[PDB]
């Protein structure tokens, strides 16, 4: 009764935000066409430590270049313990990776 809701068919992606089209109903209850514009998604990356090396590290070291790099104030960061079980032979089963989200 308090949110927009939608019925989303399509997107696009366009300056780095993504744009869903769809379907609202309206008091009459006819339904016209909308469009949703989405900021502040953020890309997945997983920093795999080298042999010894703990996720904190990766945390002190490239974090401070990735704020320098895309001038960001700070940048959320936090490890976790995923699985890989694809053709890369050299990544292990499990790891302790560092998950950074960066904005588009």
């Amino acid at each position: 009764t308090d949110t927009f809701q939608m019925f989303w068919l399509d997107y696009c992606e366009v300056n780095n935000t993504l744009i869903l089209f769809g379907k609202v109903k309206l008091k009459d209850d006819n339904c016209v066409s909308a469009m949703v514009q989405i900021n502040g998604l953020c890309r997945e990356l997983f920093f795999l430590p080298r042999e010894g090396k703990t996720p904190t590290d990766i945390h002190e070291e490239i974090i401070p270049l990735l704020m320098d790099k895309y001038g960001l104030d700070n940048i959320r960061a936090k490890p976790q313990k995923m699985k890989y079980s694809f053709e890369l032979p050299d990544i292990p089963s499990e790891s302790d990776y560092l998950k950074v989200l960066l904005p588009y």
